[PDB]
């Protein structure tokens, strides 16, 4: 598709058999979502911008399905004010930005 | 043009004259810089970001160009991380999203 930008660009994932809305984010270098469980191994990790930062747990080779697209990659699960996908999952989609 | 996101797609803009390096973000609503001069009066805005909500100020109808396209729209100036061009700019210029 061809998402415009007069709206946020919001689409569906499925990850760990859920639906969730997030944000396709080309300024965000990692996909980061609200809290959930997923399977495996973590580690911790703090991100941040404005307003400060937060700790996230850090999930690696984690499978998504990104507005029909399958794809894998690392996945930070934390207190996220908005579902983010980010440069390392847009990648793997083949989503580019474009004028 | 097209920009692939294996990278931060990081950008020249000009404003006020001056050459400086800003990250094209989907995932923020509004144009952002670093504490800089600009003309006229700003306004208070609240905005809110991965820690939380700040306020900064509010310049419009502010002269600037992206990649040499020529904007001119609102730009917020406060203590963000990076200079970051949002989607009332994005959108301005052209840019979509595409997959
Ligand atoms: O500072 S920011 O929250 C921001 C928001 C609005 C306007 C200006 C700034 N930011 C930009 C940012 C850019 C580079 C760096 I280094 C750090 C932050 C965001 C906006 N999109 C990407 C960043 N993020 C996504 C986000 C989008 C919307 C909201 I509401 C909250 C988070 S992020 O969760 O912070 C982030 C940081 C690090 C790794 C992955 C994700
Ligand atoms: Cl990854
Ligand atoms: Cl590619
Ligand atoms: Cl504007």
């Amino acid at each position: 598709p061809q998402i415009t930008l007069w709206q946020r660009p919001l689409v569906t994932i499925k990850i760990g058999g859920q639906l969730k809305e997030a944000l396709l984010d080309t300024g965000a270098d990692d996909t980061v979502l609200e809290e959930m469980s997923l399977p495996g191994r973590w580690k911790p990790k703090m991100i941040g911008g404005i307003g400060g930062f937060i700790k996230v747990r850090q999930y690696d080779q984690i499978l998504i399905e990104i507005c029909g697209h399958k794809a894998i990659g690392t996945v930070l699960v934390g207190p996220t004010p908005v579902n983010i996908i980010g440069r390392n999952l847009l990648t793997q989609i083949g989503c580019t930005l474009n004028f």
